[PDB]
């Protein structure tokens, strides 16, 4: 029944609210850009989508008319825009789609690309790394400025990159013998499995109690800290890691000469592990997700590890 | 009760043999590599190959005892390594997987990455696509040399490379309006759904019909022109295509000029569309995977294409 597009529908994030949002029964439609020409992955996976019962809407970020007509046919516009500099890094991207939808004038809502740490909050972040941040700080102003009701997701990492490592950089799979820890291992990080972020995101574009609301996704036993996760892991395998401590001061040595894709993920986990960003405030249950949807019942950690047994 | 090692496992063909080898009863081991470590597509791939009950099997090609370690673990290896210039041409890396083949001395068979022309047909074949033909008989002579047994599965446009676009280049999709045709359009050529190759492969490397066998994979129904091939798309659709023939003589004018992956494809194109390269030969049903396993129900085009609309 509510009509939903999602733009950047063959992403990481994005195919997954593609599924999400066929499985809660929103009628479903997927922004195919004419641009991926060769690249079978995005087009296999549009094919797929279709299968399910996805709606092809063919449209270009080139073509401000296209966007136009796209946005037309829907109710709600979810974004999944690419924010990650060591893939890509468009946010601003958006913009073209934030006027789209002004000049439209039919989208009840608007859900931009967040699905992180909360814009608003990171004033202080240290470049390169704060270029996220501000980039959709500059997207939410238009979204406001053009008056466009909005919701904003934020609040917990990717599982994938962050748990099912263990925080390290280096990986995505668990250490064999040995695992740093991002100073004490006492400050609390938000982990969600991807499946659960999508979900939420489905069951809120049309909640109105989210409407013109932030929404954090902070599911209680996934609030965990970085020695507690890699505790989780040392009780799945029955056997210890050697853990060595690294200082802030020792985090960021030298990050001045290192490329500047790496400097800005050195950057974010910083801001999760040594500042602790994403539990340094508290909200309310009437702004989480997981006290808002009590039916979803969350992937915890420990599960989540266990696939990697 | 066979046990398989798929080296390519996340690869585009790799991937479906994985899957078909599992449905084929197969025990099914596949190659994990430490280098794809912050590719999270091939990490998560091979956690859904384990949660289908893939076993995972630690190996680099820049550590040979843990090729030779590899191998040593089952009957049957299935390269499906790289061999496309816009992707990756890694074809010769199989050198090393053939040496450590041979020191291991247990396996009873091998399938290297073929999957496609006929290598030892494609002798006056035009430089740089030539190169995909000369690697793989390179391959193919190492295991020759080495005494190791073959099967060489072969003959095919892969469907969604060749059909599901009606042989357009650079793109994936069927055109809207306008379709070119190469020379009159009357050229056989050979297409499969790449799933049912895999499922050929799955159950030809325990076929003893097969031991030391080059095997084609020609289904009959699938032995189209393009003209045919396009007429069935305007059925589907019930919209006729403008048709506009396109001589030899056009169509490799200023090759020179072109990035080399474009030469290789335009070669590539050449000997499938305008000499009939896969349909200029006749082959056995003692050699032909359709008439060798009559039980598999081969998708033909018109249901292929029934994705795309
Ligand atoms: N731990 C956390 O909380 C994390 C948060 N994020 C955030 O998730 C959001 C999505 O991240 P992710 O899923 O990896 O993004 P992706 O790299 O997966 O890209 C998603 C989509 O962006 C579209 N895209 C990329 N470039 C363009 C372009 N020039 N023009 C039009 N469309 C483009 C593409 O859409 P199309 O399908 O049309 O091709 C692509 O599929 C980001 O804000 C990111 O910051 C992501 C990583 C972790
Ligand atoms: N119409 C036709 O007949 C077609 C035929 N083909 C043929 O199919 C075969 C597979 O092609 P395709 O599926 O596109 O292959 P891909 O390009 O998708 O790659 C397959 C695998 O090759 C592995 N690989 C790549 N580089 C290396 C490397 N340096 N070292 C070790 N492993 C590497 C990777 O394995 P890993 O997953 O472990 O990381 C990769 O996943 C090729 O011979 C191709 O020539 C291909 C296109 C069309
Ligand atoms: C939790 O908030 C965010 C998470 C990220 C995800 O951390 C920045 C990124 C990212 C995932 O890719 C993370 C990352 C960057 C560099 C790395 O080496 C890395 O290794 C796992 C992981 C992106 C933006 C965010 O607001
Ligand atoms: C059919 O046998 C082969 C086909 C190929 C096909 O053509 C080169 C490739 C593989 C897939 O990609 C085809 C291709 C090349 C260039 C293009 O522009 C293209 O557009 C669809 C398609 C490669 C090796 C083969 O043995």
């Amino acid at each position: 029944k509510t009509r939903v597009l999602v733009v950047g529908a063959t992403g990481y994030i994005g195919k997954r609210i593609v599924r999400a949002c066929l499985a809660e029964g929103h009628e479903t439609y997927v922004l195919q850009r004419p641009e991926i020409g060769l690249e079978i992955e995005k087009v296999q996976l549009f094919l797929s989508f279709k299968k399910l019962g996805a709606r092809i809407v063919e449209g270009s970020f080139s073509d401000h008319q296209s966007l136009v007509s796209a946005v037309k046919l829907v109710d709600v516009v979810v974004s999944a825009m690419s924010g990650v500099h060591f893939r890509s890094h468009n946010i601003l991207v958006q913009l073209k789609l934030v006027e789209a939808i002004k000049e439209a004038g039919n989208v009840k809502r608007f859900l931009p690309s967040e699905f992180g740490m909360d814009p608003p909050r990171m004033g202080h972040a240290l470049p390169p790394g704060r270029e996220t941040f501000d980039q959709k700080m500059e997207v939410r102003q238009a979204i406001e400025a053009a008056g466009i009701p909005y919701t904003y997701v934020v609040g917990a990492c990717f599982a994938a990159y962050f748990a099912g490592n263990l925080s390290q950089m280096v990986t995505l799979l668990p250490p064999k013998e040995k695992v740093n820890i991002y100073g004490d291992g006492n400050v609390k990080v938000v982990f969600a499995d991807e499946d659960d972020i999508a979900k939420y995101t489905a069951k809120t574009l049309n909640d109105p109690r989210t409407l013109n609301k932030t929404v954090n996704i902070r599911p209680p036993d996934n609030v965990l800290t970085q020695l507690e996760l890699v505790q989780i892991w040392e009780k799945l395998t029955g056997k210890e890691l050697e853990k060595t401590n690294i200082a802030a001061q020792d985090f960021l040595a030298n990050i001045e000469q290192m490329e500047i894709p790496h400097q800005a993920g050195i950057g974010h986990f910083y801001h999760i592990f040594y500042e602790g960003c994403l539990t340094d405030h508290e909200v309310g249950e009437d702004e989480e997700a997981s006290s808002l949807y009590p039916d979803v019942k969350y992937k915890r950690m420990d599960d989540y590890l266990r696939m990697f047994l």
